[PDB]
């Protein structure tokens, strides 16, 4: 706590103020299209507030409001999660504000809005839920075997932030963290790397953007392998994800069709997987983004 022994700041770079009152537990940001997740992340011309950024500010917003029931051997595990109506920073600044409701069965719902004036109908973005759990059982990949099986080709980034671009999906600097994707039947693996603009951002995420968005990024290509080639493809929904382990700067993703969903499983250079997603699916984009 800050208070006026120096400037007060935000509580993380995706949940700024808690405003909880009696009523609701609730935070609030405002995003301005200078952030790297939003300059760098431009759908056929509008900065857009990516789908993992939700995630992590639900993730953060649970991780105050469950404070000090978080011991060292509880995890926080998102449920199904559903991106309802897109975020677009372009003319004027956001404000995004998650409310957090806790259920009697232990359950923790979520909602992620924004209002334009005070006492508008607020727009939903985002909806989900959420658990704590036991840690228990560090999930482990076999690196060598998954190369194996993904040795049907070669995917460049060059190749697929191109691609990209012609589809309309612009990530810049800060979201190329694909340094190669290896492609096999029905599943790929990619090399992440934390690109080297966002190098001092390490440390204030658990699910950092960059990774994340990366690890979506080759989800969607092991989607692709199944569709029309030129559509853009943006993310719908979740079922499940679990954080197992803090995000390094070097990590894999490797993703695995099971709508087409995927589950995703990023990890370490060690092979501990740090965190896995379960039923991962995406809706096409024709035209702009509306809202
Ligand atoms: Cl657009
Ligand atoms: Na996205
Ligand atoms: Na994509």
């Amino acid at each position: 706590i800050s208070g006026n022994q120096t400037g007060i700041g935000s509580i993380h770079p995706l949940l700024h103020q808690n405003t909880s009152d009696f009523s609701e537990q609730k935070f609030s940001s405002v995003f301005t299209g200078d952030e790297f997740f939003l300059r760098d992340h431009v759908v056929r011309g509008k900065p857009v507030l990516p789908g993992v950024a939700y995630l992590e500010m639900a993730y953060a917003a649970i991780n105050q409001a469950a404070g000090s029931e978080i011991g060292q051997d509880v995890r926080i595990r998102l449920n199904h999660t559903v991106w309802v109506q897109p975020v677009v920073v372009d003319r004027h600044s956001a404000q995004v504000d998650i409310s957090l409701f806790p259920e009697e069965d232990g359950k923790i719902t979520f909602d992620i809005y924004s209002t334009q004036e005070d006492g508008d109908d607020p727009v939903i973005h985002s909806q989900g839920s959420a658990e704590l759990a036991s840690a228990a059982e560090t999930p482990v990949a076999d690196l060598t075997e998954m190369s194996r099986r993904c040795g049907k080709g070669k995917m460049s980034p060059d190749q697929f932030y191109e691609e990209g671009r012609s589809r309309g999906m612009f990530h810049g600097p800060a979201f190329q963290g694909i340094k190669n994707v290896n492609i096999g039947n029905r599943e790929v693996l990619a090399q992440l790397q934390l690109p080297e603009i966002v190098s001092g951002t390490n440390e204030q995420f658990v699910l950092h953007p960059s990774i994340m968005d990366s690890a979506l990024q080759t989800a969607t290509i092991c989607i692709m392998q199944e569709l029309t080639d030129q559509k853009l493809i943006l993310p719908f929904a979740l079922e499940e994800l679990e954080v197992i382990k803090g995000c390094s700067s070097s990590m894999w993703a490797y993703a695995r069709l099971s709508v087409q969903k995927a589950d995703i499983d990023v990890i370490d250079e060690s092979g501990t997987v740090c965190v896995r997603i379960k039923g991962f699916s995406t809706r096409v984009l024709e035209g702009e983004v509306h809202t």
